[PDB]
């Protein structure tokens, strides 16, 4: 499973691997995306969290101390300037310079030297959002020989939006396909122009297409919850809906909302009037 | 098939508003109200029961899940717990305090 975690308006997956920091930029770009950047200390939470799913499919077989390399670099031309926050550093997707940092031990004051950044990750101790994973400069290495400790890095992303998970009433598996060709069924949030095939049963095959539906908003075009079957009815996952699920019939239902509330298009997700 | 949606031609919500739930019609438009205790449920133009309640059978009745009489916060036995939210709902509707289902049995 392709370590991947869709969050605001961005996405960030995680690839193992030893790539030179030119290699995963690379491997980024071609996906239309760049290596991730912890501008925020909201990043560094989700980007924590790739990763952190990321060892756990293999967290024995990489080192306890694991770089993973990120976008920010200082190419070859002056020193750092160690008054800035970014230490004179770059995102490599461009960008202003951000004022959170998780510098450890000591930068080496090499102007002459371009030096890439990876977030480094003490595997011995458990992974924890307070604990974040400090940042660390070094060689960017050659295709071959990335650096110590290298194995793997972080690629973001950015859309313009992100529609919501589909809302299953009954048994089923959806695969939603993201415009990077990773594709994950547990996605928090779905960007613009993916992909979701529901396989309802355990056999309909549904398929579905994340659109503008206006300006800042993104849906499906489904109403109501799928795969739902009548030998369920609200019993299972109280039919995927909002808050309510009204019954009736042996297994047909419909959500519902409580006093104040009103029910959206998608027949599903509540909303209150005020 | 059904007709398109059309707000301005959806009978409108009763003026208190449905003091159960909300939901659409049928063909899956315009407002509706959340059957309550004892109201038609199921098959074009049907309401769907409201929390709590099982369509008993077309179309049938709601049934309340909890057939048996509760003791609530308001000193009254009431013949469901059902018939104790309906009650309660009402009571915010109307600014008054929140009926809480105390006890089961009746109200010593």
């Amino acid at each position: 499973t392709e370590a991947v975690v869709c969050v605001g308006t961005a996405c960030y997956t995680a690839h193992s691997g030893k790539l030179s920091a030119a290699e995963a930029q690379n491997h980024c770009n071609q996906n239309g995306g760049n290596l991730a950047t912890v501008k925020s200390k909201e990043e560094a939470q989700h980007v924590q969290r790739v990763l952190a799913q990321l060892l756990r499919r293999e967290a024995a077989l990489t080192a306890r101390m694991s770089k993973f390399w990120i976008g920010l670099q200082r190419e070859k031309g002056k020193c750092l300037d160690p008054s800035l926050p970014l230490k004179g550093f770059s995102w490599v997707g461009g960008g202003e310079d951000t004022p959170y940092s998780n510098w450890h031990k000591e930068l080496r004051n090499s102007c002459i030297s371009k030096r890439c950044v990876s977030l480094l990750l003490d595997l011995s101790q458990p992974l924890l959002p307070s604990r974040l994973p400090k940042w660390s400069e070094g060689p960017c290495g050659s295709p071959g020989s990335p650096g110590s400790n290298i194995e793997g890095f972080v690629c973001k992303f950015s859309f313009k939006g992100m529609c919501r998970p589909l809302a299953l009433g009954g048994p089923g598996q959806v695969t939603y396909t993201t415009p990077f060709q990773t594709t994950s069924s547990s996605l928090e949030a779905v960007p613009f122009a993916s992909a979701a095939n529901v396989a309802c049963g355990e056999t309909q095959s549904h398929y579905f297409l994340c659109k503008e539906k206006a300006p800042d908003v993104f849906d499906w075009g489904s109403s109501g919850p799928l795969c739902v079957s009548p030998k369920y009815g609200c019993n299972f996952n109280n039919g995927g809906c909002h808050q309510d699920c009204f019954e009736g019939g042996d297994g047909s239902f419909l959500c519902g909302c409580r006093p104040g509330f009103r029910l959206l298009d998608d027949l599903v997700t509540c909303a209150s009037r005020n």
